[PDB]
């Protein structure tokens, strides 16, 4: 099975997809994030952040409260399973994580924690 996915976030506060599936037989999984557009990070920064569905609200609320110099994530937030950096237009960042962190029967969400973006920039992550 493939073990990576390419995700884009644009100047329109959109991701290219709202559903990612991770095949069990992957030991690691990589998300490659890019930002088409022209807007810089402080105004249209995007990141890809993974937690359980239950934790998504907290991560987003705490991240937004943390500010740009924290890339909009609360320091030491243990609800965050994996994430990319916050990137502005033209930049790119990849994260690779251990698939063993993810458990059967759990609901996962990926999302962006830049202020307001999770309204649109979120999706499900499913183990298969
Ligand atoms: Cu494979
Ligand atoms: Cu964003």
């Amino acid at each position: 099975a493939e073990c990576s996915v390419d995700i884009q976030g644009n100047d329109q506060m959109q991701f290219n997809t709202n559903a990612i599936t991770v095949d069990k037989s992957c030991k690691q999984f990589t998300v490659n994030l890019s930002h088409p557009g022209n807007l810089p990070k402080n105004v249209m920064g995007h990141n890809w952040v993974l937690s359980t569905a239950a934790d998504m609200q907290g991560v987003v609320t705490d991240g937004m409260a943390s500010g740009l110099d924290k890339d909009y994530l609360k320091p030491d937030d243990s609800r965050v399973i994996a994430h990319t950096k916050l990137i502005g237009s033209g930049e790119k960042d990849s994260v690779t994580f251990d698939v063993s962190k993810l458990k059967e029967g759990e609901q996962y969400m990926f999302f962006d924690t830049f202020p307001g973006h999770s309204a649109l920039m979120k999706g499900t992550l499913t183990l298969k």
